């Protein structure tokens, strides 16, 4: 009898059922701190390129969409192209062997252009489908062995969390130094080599060809007047699939008019995604929750009392 | 007193009342694949243009925002528009009979521009207030009849869904195939005509418009060791008002500078945008919910062994 | 006894445990209405300018992404950045004093570029840490104290929300007018001014620094056929840190071509970014949830009995 009452009193207080539990309601704002200059040479379509430059913030950013920002880590580059007919780019499915090979007016999925059903030659009697399209074709290539922003680790980002529940009619907003574990838990600036060592993910190995990271946040708050504890938790987890399209890329084109003629330029985007996530708990005191747990219990206790 | 019993193990078992209830924190990434020839004459400014081309995919689509992508399926173009003095494009509120007829410093909430006060001639003794805008005005015309991305619906998305849970600790990830309802559940890319036959809604009809689609996936998953089920079921619903600014259609613009003047490109497009939306419940049997619907259920048996 | 029954009768219909509670699936869709001509003059690099000219929809936001908008208030435009070498602008760490000064191959958190470890001048025989980056950088510079975009306030939106429950199997949809407290509640178009006011912060003077702003609506809804009220309840609150790099502000920039030359436009751009919140409760009556209730309570009119 006595030990099923203390049984119930110390199973609630570990469950705190006595206090109301209700969701949060977070609004997130982050600003990009960093750069990172690119000086690499990698040939492109036959002919080497050096490339060579610094990135700034908002050349590898984009503005908070959703709670969640984006970070480039490497892309590919492909100028001058323009509306017209072209050979596809030789693949396993677009290369032709005579005139005929090809079906007219068929666009497979992986290809970027409709056939018009002529074999041509893409380069030295290698015959692929005639295609009607942005030309050139951006070729089929890997992405460079070392990640272009090699420097993005090594950036710091700023996370501003605002908090807002409707029961508690309060809102919570969450120096320049790195967040660490246990040395410094507080500070809201984060390495990005930081987290991926928080995942276990290389870094330089994922920005090669891209991913998607995510910042979790929890809440274990309590509105009680004796413990009152709400700080924010920072968990840590990868949601990219690792094993493998893999990875986070786009093509992204800007338009711009020459000799008097549209063009366009179609740029294969690899990077890394982080979406922050707020998961939180709150529990007001009810006086209504406490009767209902004590209520249950007191079945229990007399039951137990019975045998 | 026995059938109270039975009824509320039978009503315990079929709500799954000793499961523990959780939501569900995913992680979506979506990539649009397909490609759209245009190849429409429709005139413009009192013109016969004809426009011919195909679209990439980057042309089509933006990076996902929010867990939801939008696809652009029908657009008019202004090209050539700088700031400047103009007369305003006819219409109900527009037209000026006199030269005082139009209040001066004064803008529409309609019109992209503010009034100088001065009626001018727009076309042949049809006189407009002169506005002080992005010049001259894109003129009011109705989506063409035909969609210009009339091969938007044999377009195929691809998403990738990653869900994780707290109380859990695991994360869950969801061959080139077509969705169906039972022929081929299991595929993750979509035929967005296979979507709008799910929900009813003419496809052709709806892109001249524009519309906002979404895609519902539920989570009836229960972390119990005997009856361990967790598949994602695909609903399928659209979030638009059809009845009827009705679609969805924002003016994008596009600015360049021709022969040292600041010019800008304003384009009214008309799509549907996808919104992916993740509902999920976990449960995970805890001792203490049993305890507690028992106890709860143990007073209504007694109560009815007394009638 | 009775009294205990009357309470726990009056207490259950105040809190309502008899209907089924369920969250609430929104998909919102923005349009912004208004436009802003601004006309001031401030010097820029040292040299007067004068600035002039109309904003279109188009101009001053960008499409909705993640249930939440933005709209800009104040920029500060550089034009003709270029990749090079020129010394870093005079702050409190970036000026040298002598050639030695500065760390070679080493860039400020602060500072937009990679110093090359040679002191140059700026202006004047005032030396700086000379920077590889985009050329000339951009001057540090507090937001004009008159905001830009002015006629901001007097914009109007237009908020469609369309509600969607699973277990209900139903979706609600939410003249011109602007929303009003008391005289017309039921107007979806809302002025800026007017959600300044109702949260009490000046818009003048967050519009120079910029801000952010969410609108949050509440949904009290009951699904029993008694007492049916489903009406969409508009609260409003600042996310804002007010006292305060605070307010909203992100580097935008657009590159062109000029003179066979790679050329940036760089555009501090501040304003007012709005997250449209939707938290809703549902509630259809049932019985396991009605029995569960009379089943706790029965064991607190018996102990009440005893005394
Ligand atoms: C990130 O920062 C670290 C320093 O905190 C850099 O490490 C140095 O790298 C240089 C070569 O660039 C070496 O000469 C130094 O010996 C390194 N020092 C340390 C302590 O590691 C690292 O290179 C930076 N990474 C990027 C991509 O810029
Ligand atoms: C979508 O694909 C279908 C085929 O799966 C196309 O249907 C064909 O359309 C052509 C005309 O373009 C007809 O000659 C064929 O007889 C049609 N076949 C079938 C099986 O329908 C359809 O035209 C495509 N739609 C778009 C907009 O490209
Ligand atoms: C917003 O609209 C109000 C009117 O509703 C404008 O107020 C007028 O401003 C002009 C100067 O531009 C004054 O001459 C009028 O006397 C004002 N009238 C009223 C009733 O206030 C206000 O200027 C507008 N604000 C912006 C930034 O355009
Ligand atoms: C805003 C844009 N950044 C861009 N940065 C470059 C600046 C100069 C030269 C470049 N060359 C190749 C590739 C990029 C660049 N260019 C564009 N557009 C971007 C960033 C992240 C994801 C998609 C797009
Ligand atoms: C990225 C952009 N796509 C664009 N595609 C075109 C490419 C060539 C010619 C066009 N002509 C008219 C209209 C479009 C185009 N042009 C731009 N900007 C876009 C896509 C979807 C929604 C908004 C904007
Ligand atoms: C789309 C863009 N608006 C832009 N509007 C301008 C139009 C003409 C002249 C301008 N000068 C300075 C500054 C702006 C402009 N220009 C660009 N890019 C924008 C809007 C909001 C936030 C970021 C970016």
């Amino acid at each position: 009898h006595a030990l099923v009452f203390s049984y119930i009193s110390f199973a609630l207080i570990s469950d705190k059922r006595y206090q109301k539990k209700e969701p949060l309601i977070s609004s997130v704002h982050t600003k990009v701190k960093g750069i990172a200059e690119v000086k690499a040479e990698i040939l492109e379509n036959g002919m080497k390129k050096m490339v060579s430059g610094v990135f700034d913030t908002a050349d590898y950013t984009f503005p908070l969409q959703g709670n969640s920002f984006f970070v480039m880590t490497n892309f590919i580059k492909t100028e001058g192209q323009q509306q017209g007919l072209c050979p596809d780019f030789p693949t396993a499915r677009t290369i032709c062997s005579s005139d005929r090979g090809c079906k007219k007016g068929r666009m497979d999925p992986q290809s970027k252009g409709i056939q018009t059903g002529r074999c041509v030659v893409y380069k030295e009697r290698l015959k692929t489908c005639e295609v009607s399209a942005w030309c050139p074709i951006e070729e089929v290539k890997d992405a460079p062995r070392p990640a272009l922003l090699n420097s993005a680790e090594n950036f710091t980002v700023l996370i501003k969390n605002n908090i807002d529940f409707p029961g508690h009619n309060y809102t919570t907003r969450n120096i320049t130094c790195t967040f660490h574990k246990t040395q410094n838990p507080q500070c809201p600036i984060f390495r990005l080599g930081d987290i991926f060592q928080e995942t276990g993910d290389s870094f330089s190995d994922v920005a090669i060809q891209g991913g998607i990271m995510g910042i979790e946040i929890y809440w274990d708050c309590n509105l009680d007047g004796w413990f009152h504890h709400c700080r924010p938790k920072y968990s840590f987890r990868r949601l990219d699939d690792k094993t493998t399209y893999p990875g986070y890329n786009f093509r992204y084109a800007k338009y711009y008019k020459e000799n008097n003629v549209e063009k366009r330029t179609l740029i294969k985007v690899f990077g890394i995604r982080f979406d922050i996530l707020v998961f939180g708990t709150g529990g007001k005191f009810n006086v209504i929750q406490l009767a209902v747990y004590i209520g249950s219990v007191i079945s229990y206790f007399g039951l137990a009392t019975v045998f």
